[PDB]
């Protein structure tokens, strides 16, 4: 390939003929992505990352006169702040469950339409709503899909957008990427000790007496992780949190437990009792 | 770390601090091209591409209600597509092609205000480098290109006395979105190689061939460029192949064919590839 195309030395490790290369490893992915997650309603994207793919969706809604703005409930801080203040038409973006609370949002406004980022439900006990309701979703590979880092896709239920809307899509998505996520993708999906759910079910815990004091979930039952209000903590807390791999979301004032349990999703696997264990043990030693 | 951040799978694959690791690989390299790139005056940030560069770009002036618009000249094609409809209010910002690839003519690096957003696709780690930094208050370059430092991997670079550091923190928490470690280890690998080079140091001066083959030849491309580029006739499936298979390039929109090379350095000596190309032209129109 011509040099001003593509670094000839690039060439010799990626392939002198790399673009139709990274364009044949999407095409896998997307048609193993379409079967095990079922996702024939929907012409699928990759980008590199949900916000990124909120970004591009930006642009091309606002392309057409839509603002995509966000609903009015708690989303990714970053997504909040990239988006706070954000011509006449409007397209929420919905955060399907809250990484910080596991509170629940549902997956379309007042008028059928919304931009879900699926985070918290791709590839969780969630997937089938999420794919049964939403219009658009953005999904990273790197949470419950466990695929690889720096990939994420975008959804488009494809009755509901214009080819002009899906072909700016895919030429945007023909912009440089790495073939790295798409090779580490490809190779998890075509594994056979790859499955393709986080089947973790975690129903409300009240352990009311850890220390003597109270801990009550508030997080929704059937997710993978479980979220309980606490107080602002000292550094030891924080240390025996982080220790325990869990998590401390001070602007929320919550800790996230989460599991970790993969299967093929026709059997969800019941953890309530393990995160309760965890949580007495973490405020323990 | 907690299995709801990044699987547990993935962090025996790439650790458990992943997220920590990036931001340090991307400072490392930050400073690893500041200093072979001379961009002291710049802040940068790393972005997939030029294309998510330039989409972020617009979303952050769109917040200050500024719009990204397309200069009045030729763009790479999927960049005048994707914004083809934005607009002119003094104010708006205009995206530059400093050098484009179709026809390697060369384009002013800023608005009559000293603005605007250049995509130095073609420029960066060229011979136009030092016009590039000495000029844009902007720019997004590739580094797969005249970089020769891995694929997926591109820079925005704000001139930064330019800029708000409120802005600036906008786009330091984008560059945070989740992202691979290749491309960071292989552009760290490269740039503290022996082998790699910064530059290509290719120039070609004005190239014109009468009558080989049955028809002339006279370039186009600004000169001191890397690559050359020529008119061509609506071109034969025979003559594409050919084009193809010489390693050059044929564009149909603008009926250029590109001719290109590739030599390394340090930026202390350019190396004069006229001759090179006007031989190598001759013997493509031979099938040789």
């Amino acid at each position: 390939m011509d040099a001003s195309s593509l670094s000839p030395q690039l060439q010799q490790v990626h392939g002198d003929r790399f673009y139709k290369r990274v364009n044949m490893l999407k095409d896998e992915l997307r048609e193993e992505l379409t079967r095990v997650y079922r996702l024939h309603d929907y012409d699928l994207f990759f980008v590199q990352s949900v916000r990124v793919g909120l970004v591009i969706l930006s642009h091309l809604f606002y392309k057409q006169e839509t603002s995509l703005c966000l609903a009015k409930h708690a989303h990714y801080k970053p997504i909040s702040e990239l988006f706070n203040s954000s011509v006449p038409g409007s397209v929420p973006i919905i955060t399907h469950v809250s990484p910080y609370t596991g509170e629940v949002n549902s997956l379309q406004d007042c008028k059928g339409k919304g931009v879900v980022d699926a985070s918290h439900s791709f590839a969780t006990n969630r997937h089938a709503e999420l794919i049964a309701e939403s219009s658009v979703f953005v999904a990273p590979l790197h949470k419950h899909a466990s695929l690889t880092v720096g990939l994420a896709i975008v959804a488009l239920r494809s009755e509901h957008f214009s080819t002009l809307m899906r072909s700016e899509l895919r030429l945007f998505e023909e912009s440089t990427s790495s073939d790295k996520p798409l090779e580490e993708a490809l190779d998890n999906v075509r594994s056979h000790s790859w499955q393709p759910f986080n089947v973790a079910q975690v129903r409300p815990v009240e352990i009311k007496d850890a220390a003597g004091m109270d801990f009550c979930s508030i997080s929704a039952p059937d997710l993978p992780f479980c979220c309980f209000p606490v107080p602002t903590l000292s550094a030891t807390r924080q240390q025996q949190v982080k220790k325990a791999g869990a998590t401390y979301f001070p602007h929320t004032n919550t800790v996230r437990l989460s599991c970790w349990v993969r299967g093929d999703g026709s059997q969800r696997v019941d953890m309530t009792k393990q995160v309760e264990q965890d949580l007495i043990a973490l405020w323990e030693g």
